[PDB]
């Protein structure tokens, strides 16, 4: 403003910045519990057997979608035959 | 309207309420001992993703074992020491 003065040794900007600061996980999901760690096994609901799968080693899960479906009928397949071709 | 001689319409008006009679209609209660329910398609209980299976495709499974385990992340990595000593 005030008496005549060299230009800044630096002008240019950046919007690059870094990434560790970065937030999106946020919304789309919305109404909670309470909370829990992270890896937690799961048991099964009632006893059955594997008639056909759905989902494949390796391929994540969502909460609402299906995994297995079994079909108890009456007592469980138990006599003596267990290997066999 | 008035006279002490009229004919019904639909409903004389008679202690009635509720009105029973007879109704059948599709049953809605499960009548003393189970009646169908063999087969049962099962969901997920939270989003995750198969790290490592437990039970193979034809192996029966049973009420109190389990049948998968998943790794829930919602955090984000911060620093994370290593271990080499």
């Amino acid at each position: 403003m005030v008496k005549e003065v060299n230009v800044p040794d630096i002008v240019e900007v950046t919007e690059v910045m870094v990434k560790v600061g970065d937030k999106v996980a946020a919304e789309q999901s919305l109404i909670t519990v309470e909370g829990d760690k992270a890896s937690m096994e799961v048991p099964a609901p009632f006893a059955g057997v594997v008639k056909e799968l759905k989902v494949n080693v390796g391929d994540k899960v969502k909460t609402g979608s299906l995994i297995m479906i079994f079909e108890v009928e009456g007592a469980a397949p138990a006599a003596a035959p267990a290997k066999q071709e």
